[PDB]
This record gives C-alpha cells, structure tokens and sequence, in this order.
C-alpha cells in the first residue's frame, strides 16, 4: 500500500500532462497505465491522422499539377509507404515523449486500475494497492461499436483504431457516422483512391456545428466524390466472396423507407461516437457519479462527486480534444498543488479544427446557440462565400465559407465558423481575439493582409 | 474648367478606393488615370504575383510527391500555360472591377495629370482643366532602375513589371535587391526551375524586418537553391552570345573586394526599390512638399503641405501595401465627406505577409524597435523554431520560426514575426489580437488548436 501526493489513472494526454505539471510543482506523482503511454492521442489519434490528412491533401493538389502548367502526374499511391513512415514518426516522437516522462521522476504503474471497496483514497492495480489524497481519473474513452444484438455482423466493421492499423487502401470503403472522426476518415480514404461512402442518420454531417458548416461540409464531401448516404442506418453486415455486404435502410422524410444491399465493401468503419472507459473502474464502489453514457461527472474544477477524486479528458465527455485534456489536467495540478483556488479551464471559446477537405475552423457559439443566449433581436451575423484564388486556374474547385456571429449593440464576436483552404492554420489567431472579447469593430480596424483568405474575416460587410 | 467635389489623381488601389467611397457618401468624384485603371495592384502586382507564388508552391510540394507514397512526378513545367491563365484571371477580375467603378457614377478622366500654375484648386489633363476644393494624389510609384550613368548596360535588366510580361522561364536568373519584391521573385523563378541568384548589398535580405526573419529568410533562400550573392553590387551589364553577362563586385568586410563576371544570364531583374510618380505632376507649381526621394509629404490625415490637397498610397512612401492605400483612401473620404475630423488610418500594427518559401508573416515592432521604444529592461521576447510535421515524411525540409515581442510588466504583445508553412494565412487573426492590445496572457489563455503550427503561438514558453 504505497502512498503518493498525486495518483493518476490513465497515462495519456490529460493524465500525463496533469501529473507532469504536478511533479514540476513538487508533488510526487504516480500515473497508472494499462497499455501504451500516450493514450489515444499519440498512437491512433492526432498526428497519425494529420499525416494521413496531409497525404490526402497532397493527393488532391496533384489533381491540379496539370492545371498549374505541369505534365500530368500518375497517382498509383502506395499506402504501405506512408504507413511505414507514419509509424516511424510516431515512435520517433513517442521516444522523446518517454524521455520527458522519464526525467519527470514520475513513477509509471503498469496495469489496469480500479477503485476497490475501501473508504480511504485507494485503487488496486494488479493486486497491489495505492493511495493518495488526490486521485485523478484520466482514462479517456474509446471508439463505440454496435452489439451483434443490435446489428448482426457489426463486429465485421472496424473503427478509427482499425483505420490506423490498415496496411492497404480499401478499394471500397463505407464509413458510418456524422461526426468529425467520420468526416475526416471518409475524406482521406476518398482522396487516396477508395470508392468511399459516408452513411449518416440524417441529411448533413457535423450537425452540432453551425448550420453553415454542416451544410457546406456535406456539399464538399459530395463534390469531392464522397457518397453521402443520407437518412440511412446499417441494419446488418456480413462477409461475402468479394469482401463485405452492408444492408442499410434509408428513411427519407416524405419518402418510404428502403432496404439496400451495399456489396463488395473492402471494409466498414464505425465512427458513431466515443465511449468513456469507466465500466471497469468499479467507480460505484466509492459512489463516483457518472451520466448514463458512462462519463464521470465533474464541476468547473474537475472535481468528482467525491472529495480527493477528480477527472479530466474524454472520460468526462465534454470537449474531446487533446489540448482541452492538457489544459484541464494542468490547471488542476496548479489548483491542488500551487493552491490556486481559481485555477480552472475555461471551456468557453475553445477553438476546433476539423480536418475535412477543405478544413473546418470554429470557435465560439453557433448562430443558433447565440440566438438562444442573447435573443434573436440581439444577434446579427455576417458571412461570405467565395472561391480561393488558388483555384482561379484549377478545373477542380472548393469554396470557402465564413460566418461571424455577433451579439448586442457592440456586436461582440461570440462566434467564428469557417471552411476552406488555410482555415486549419487561420483560426488560432482569431480565437485569441475572440477570447479577449473582440467586437466586429476590432476585426474591422485591423488592416487586411492582401491577398489571402484570412483578410475576408476583417472585411465582412 | 469643370468642377467636382472630389478630384482624384491616379486611378489605382488608393485613388479608386477613396473616390468610390466618396461617391458612396454623395460626393461627385472624378478620378484621372493615364494608363490602365487598377494601377500596379491588379496588372503587375498582388494577384498575378500570388498566382505565380501558388504555381511555385505547387512545384515544391511536387518534389514531395514520391515522399508521400506516390510515384515520381515529371516536372517539365510550362510557363506559357500559367501566364495565359494568369492573364485570364486578371482581366476576369478586371472586368468585375470596371463594372463596379462604372456603377459608382465616377467620371474617369483619361490622360496624364499635373497641377498647373494657378492658385485655385486646379490640374490640367491634356489641355482641359479641372478643379475641386478637395484633390487627392494617388499616383502610386514605380520600379526603380539604375541610370546608364551609374551602371552601364543597366537598361538591359528588367523589373517586376517585366517579370509579369515574361512568356518563358529564364534558364539563368539574376535578381538584384534585398526587399520582398526581390525575395519573392527569386523564390518563384528558382522554384519554377531557373538557376537563380539573388544579389544583395549585405549579408541577409529583408533587413528592415526583425532579425530572426532576416536571418531565417536568407537561410531558406539558400536551402531552396537560391544563390545569395552577399555584399555584391552590379558594376556593369552587357549582352553576350548566350544572353547576358553581369559584372559584380563583392565587398565582404574582412575580405578584399573582387570582381566577378556572371555569364549566360537569361535575364536580370532589378528589384532595388520603388520610386513615387511625382516628377511630372509639377507639384512645385503649388509648393506641394516632397522628400528627396520624391514622396509627397502628409500628416496623420493624408493632408499635403497645401490645403485642399491630399495624398495616399505608395506616392507617400510609407507602408506600400494595397490594403494600406485602400484604408487610407477611404478614411479620407469619410473625413472630407462624412465630416469625421478623426477619420484616419492607424499605421501602427499593419500586418504584412512576404510570399517567400515558406511565407513570412509580421505585425507590430521588431525586437530592436521595441528595445528603443520601451527600453532593453522592459522587453522580453519569446521564440521557437521547429519543423512543420508536414515534413515529418519529407526528405525536403523547411523550418518554422516564430518570435513574440513583449513590453512591460504585463508583457503586451507589441510584435509578432514568423516564417513557415501556413503563416501567410495564420497572421490575420493574431494581428487583430495585437491591435486590441493583447498580452502574452491573452495568447496563453487561448486553448491550442492541435495539431497545427498556429498553436505554437499560444504555447510559447
Ligand atoms: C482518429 C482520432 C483523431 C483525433 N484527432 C484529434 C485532433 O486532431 N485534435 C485533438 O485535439 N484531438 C484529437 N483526437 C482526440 C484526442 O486524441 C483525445 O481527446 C485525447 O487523447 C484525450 O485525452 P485523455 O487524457 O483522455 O487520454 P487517452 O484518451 O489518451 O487516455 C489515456 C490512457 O488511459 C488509459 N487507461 C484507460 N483505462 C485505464 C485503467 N483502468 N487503468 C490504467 N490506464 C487506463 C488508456 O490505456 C490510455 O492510454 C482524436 C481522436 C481519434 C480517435
Ligand atoms: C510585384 C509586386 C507585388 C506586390 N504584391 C503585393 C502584395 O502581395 N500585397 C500588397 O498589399 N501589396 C502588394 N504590392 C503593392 C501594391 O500593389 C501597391 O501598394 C498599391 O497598388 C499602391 O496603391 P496606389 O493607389 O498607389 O496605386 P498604383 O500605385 O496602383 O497607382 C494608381 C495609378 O496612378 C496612375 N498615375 C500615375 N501618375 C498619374 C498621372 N500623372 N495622372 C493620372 N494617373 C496617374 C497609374 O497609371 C496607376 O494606374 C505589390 C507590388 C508589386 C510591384
Ligand atoms: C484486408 C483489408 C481489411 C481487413 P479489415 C479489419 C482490420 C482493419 C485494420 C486493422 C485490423 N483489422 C478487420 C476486418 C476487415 C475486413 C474487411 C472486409 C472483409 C473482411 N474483413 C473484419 C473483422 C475486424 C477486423 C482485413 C484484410
Ligand atoms: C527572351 C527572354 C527574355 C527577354 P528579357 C526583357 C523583357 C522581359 C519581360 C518583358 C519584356 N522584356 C528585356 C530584355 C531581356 C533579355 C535577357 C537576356 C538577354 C537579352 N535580353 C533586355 C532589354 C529590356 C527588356 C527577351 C527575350
Ligand atoms: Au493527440
Ligand atoms: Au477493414
Ligand atoms: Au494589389
Ligand atoms: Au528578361
Ligand atoms: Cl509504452
Ligand atoms: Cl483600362
Ligand atoms: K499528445
Ligand atoms: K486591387
């Protein structure tokens, strides 16, 4: 029964971040990891995804080579080549990662962890038990797959975790979901050559994002050659001779339902949401609160319903982004160990980029979210649509949409949403302005950087 | 002797902008243009330059095709193809441009204009004379070429104006200058295949920019295969059998001068600065003030040393950017016609992007400029250098540098300078923040957008 100042459950983005900051503050932390250190983030998340996104962008620009005065470019494309490099890059960083964690004198407890049936702050990792007045739950989540009970054959399809294990380009791809992980994957596969289909329960993807984004993204997916199967759900799946057959039902309002058999699918990817890893923590044994989906409940300070126990990251279910986990984990360390009874993460105005094609950028409230918080009368929105001049010479095209959500007489910028070339690297700066409480005037008093797309944001009329 | 409310001299970026805003305010404007409406901006500036920049970027990314899992791409590249399209795009916009100017009921006086020898507000355009209580000088500037007196054979070399008239890719290129127009041109030519040399009077380019940028840009030019001829000047030029021979003198401190003959140059481009078009306005005939280089002097309100006469744009010599001309021209219209005795352009924190490879972004003071304004003790700077993960799988590389200049206890962000992938579209947002008076804290309280380069700006330690 060893004892530490800080005991972290889950050695990934949030856990490590928080633990490391603690030891930096003096605390003697001990993080527990059951698998690879770095969680979803490193291994099957962010980077490997960005690399794959880059490869896809490259592929697109190459459909432009000729347009740009060059002789046509082949396009065979070898997945195994990029995969190899991706794995290299990962472990390459992963090595540096480890080095740091190592020099942070943080003990790494190996094995699955769960809270036992004791009252004093303790969890049991493979027999042995550990205690600490402060215990953090940063076990993250996982890709959600349907039960054979619900959809027979469901285990035939993979998830984003499988996506990064793929060694070849699926000839025929089917992705089920409407979130960013789904949109992102369909984007890459399609760009890289797979005959891709995206199956969504409704008529547009990213429905939680602003209406303009949802509508525009769906249209771009289509223009890019991604078959968007609207108002469709997978009723059953099974292995055929040439791969997989997917039976889906399409229920378009104003139309009668219809069954369709999708044949020769080289692989199905489930991208229907993430599930928090809490089912084996045996939380109840301490009364740690959770919602019905399993997320650990917390207050503005990442405090669980039980003293001396906290939670940050995907496990909490709000804002599933590695930076949010990082920030939350650190602020906590500062509160618990630097004694800053105010150290806490502001979840408002967290900027997000969805790596679609072109990328999506967003921060602040959606128009609809604004209307509810301020009132229809107190909300004006500006927006523009245009074709990046990069496509001025291209047969192939993609537009750019921008929307600015303003509130009150002062027209405070409470929301910024956009999709288009560059937007992935264009948002960070504006997010900063938005968190300072920028106004439409603040944007308009800023001289435009011509010629770029970014300048359109400070010239919205 | 017709009379108008607003008479504009020069129908380009600033003139048109200002005039158009005036008529929008009621004023009956009449702009005078001696050549093509749109000035340097449209015809031989911004867009045609960006197009050419894009083509070059494309060319670079194509040196990566194989790295990114694709079979090698040829690379012949046909300049005439892009040129044709560029010309198309230009006139295509140029058409829209005209449409607007037309529906703005602004009379366009054709012909060269200059102030006569009268006291009442009047200029003479091809015989006829025109008057107005408010007259704007927006004649812009022009590329500077040396005299045969100074450098014999100088007329053999072209300027940026010639660059956009080129129908082929010069096999061997030599560009003289250290400014952005010089750096930009060398970048494109080199990227597109020309064996390029950049001749600079000193050891680095963009010496007016921050030290980090100057140093980094020069190194990138070199890595990209651009021969940077340091401490060299063109002493003489002449046409040989295989093109042109350039005689230059290299004067490296700590070393003895040396003459070098550069042979087989397919074309020399002078990019040594811009000259304001005022020498034929016969300004003196009214006592309109100018500096020794010819720029028209003005106050914070674009007022010349003579009532009823103003000037905005390159002709004034400060901040030679189409947006600055636009902004200045409009604010003036608002002052003179909306009667806003405060309507004036803030020249502080004007953001600028230099389209090098990778692009350069900047706003605010340079570290050295900060030290002088606040004092060494009151200035701390943050900076980071790294390789965009886009190059994680590329043999070819380019780094990314970022520098944040802070002043006082509060660490107010007074300067932001960077070079790297995306920076061209990454700056606008941060400029906005910077003009609001952002602090290092304002940046740091903003959640990072991972994984991007932009996030490095809000995580500088
Ligand atoms: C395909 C994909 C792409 C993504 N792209 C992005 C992106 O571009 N930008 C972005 O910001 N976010 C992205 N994310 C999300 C980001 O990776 C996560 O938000 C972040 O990793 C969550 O942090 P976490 O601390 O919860 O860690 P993980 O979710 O990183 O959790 C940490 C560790 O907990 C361990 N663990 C679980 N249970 C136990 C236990 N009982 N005992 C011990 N250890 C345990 C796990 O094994 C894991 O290694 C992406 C995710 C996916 C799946
Ligand atoms: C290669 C190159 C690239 C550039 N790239 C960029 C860039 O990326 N971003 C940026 O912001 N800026 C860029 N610029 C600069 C930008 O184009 C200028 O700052 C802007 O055009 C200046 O505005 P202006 O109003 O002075 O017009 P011009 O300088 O546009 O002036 C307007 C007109 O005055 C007319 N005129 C002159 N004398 C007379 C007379 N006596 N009577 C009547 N008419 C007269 C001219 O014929 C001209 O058409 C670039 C310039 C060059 C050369
Ligand atoms: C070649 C290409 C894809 C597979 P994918 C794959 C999977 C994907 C990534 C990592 C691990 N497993 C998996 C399956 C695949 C599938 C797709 C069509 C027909 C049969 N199987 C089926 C069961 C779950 C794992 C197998 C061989
Ligand atoms: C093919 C390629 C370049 C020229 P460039 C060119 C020029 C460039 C653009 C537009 C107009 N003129 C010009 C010259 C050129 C030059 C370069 C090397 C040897 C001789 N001439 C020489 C005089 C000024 C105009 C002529 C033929
Ligand atoms: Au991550
Ligand atoms: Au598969
Ligand atoms: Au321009
Ligand atoms: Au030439
Ligand atoms: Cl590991
Ligand atoms: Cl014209
Ligand atoms: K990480
Ligand atoms: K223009």
């Amino acid at each position: 029964v060893a004892s530490y100042d800080y005991l972290v459950i889950g050695g990934g983005s949030g856990g490590l971040a928080s633990a490391r900051r603690a030891a930096e503050l003096g605390a003697r932390a001990a993080v527990v990891e059951s698998h690879k250190l770095g969680g979803t983030c490193v291994n099957v998340g962010c980077v490997p995804k960005k690399v794959m996104w880059n490869t896809a962008v490259h592929s697109e620009f190459m459909h432009d080579h000729a347009d740009y005065g060059f002789p046509s470019c082949e396009g065979k494309f070898n997945w195994r080549v990029i995969k190899e490099k991706r794995d290299a890059y990962v472990s390459r960083l992963n090595a540096i990662y480890q080095n740091n964690l190592t020099k942070s004198h943080i003990e790494i407890i190996r094995g699955h962890a769960a809270f036992t049936s004791d009252p004093k702050p303790t969890i049991e990792v493979s027999g042995k038990k550990y205690t600490a007045p402060h215990i953090l739950i940063a076990t993250g989540g996982m890709p959600s797959t349907p039960h054979e009970s619900q959809i027979p054959g469901a285990s035939l399809g993979i998830t984003s975790d499988g996506f990064f294990q793929l060694e070849e380009l699926p000839g025929r791809s089917v992705i089920v979901g409407a979130g960013y992980i789904a949109v992102e994957m369909a984007g890459i596969l399609s760009a890289l050559g797979s005959k891709t289909s995206l199956m969504i329960r409704h008529d547009k993807v990213l429905r939680s994002f602003d209406s303009m984004i949802s509508t525009n993204c769906t249209e771009e997916l289509e223009n890019a050659g991604v078959e968007v199967l609207k108002f469709s759900q997978v009723k059953e799946v099974k292995k055929t001779l040439s791969g997989l057959e997917v039976s889906m039902v399409t229920a378009v309002p104003g139309r009668l339902p219809v069954m369709t058999m999708i044949p020769d699918v080289d692989c199905l990817l489930w991208a229907i949401g993430r599930v928090p890893n809490t089912k084996d923590l045996s939380l109840n044994k301490l009364g740690i609160q959770t919602d019905d989906k399993g997320h650990i409940i917390v207050d503005e300070f990442q405090n669980t319903n039980v003293k001396g126990i906290y939670a940050v990251g995907d496990v909490c279910g709000k804002a599933l982004l590695t930076p949010v986990a990082i920030a939350a984990g650190r602020k906590l360390a500062h509160r618990l160990f630097e004694y800053k009874e105010d150290s806490k993460l502001d979840y408002n105005n967290i900027p997000t980029v969805v790596f679609s094609h072109p990328p999506i950028g967003t921060v602040g409230l959606t128009e609809d979210e604004a209307i509810h918080k301020y009132g229809i009368e107190n909300v004006k929105t500006y927006s523009t649509s245009f074709t990046p001049m990069y496509h001025a010479v291209t047969k192939r095209k993609t537009k750019c949409v921008m929307k600015m959500v303003c509130a009150n007489k002062e027209e405070k910028v409470v929301g910024i949403h956009m999709q288009g070339l560059g937007c992935d690297e264009m948002l960070q700066g504006f997010a900063v302005a938005v968190k300072m409480g920028a106004t439409k005037a603040d944007f308009d008093n800023t001289v435009a950087i011509h010629p770029t797309s970014s300048e359109e944001l400070v010239t919205l009329r």
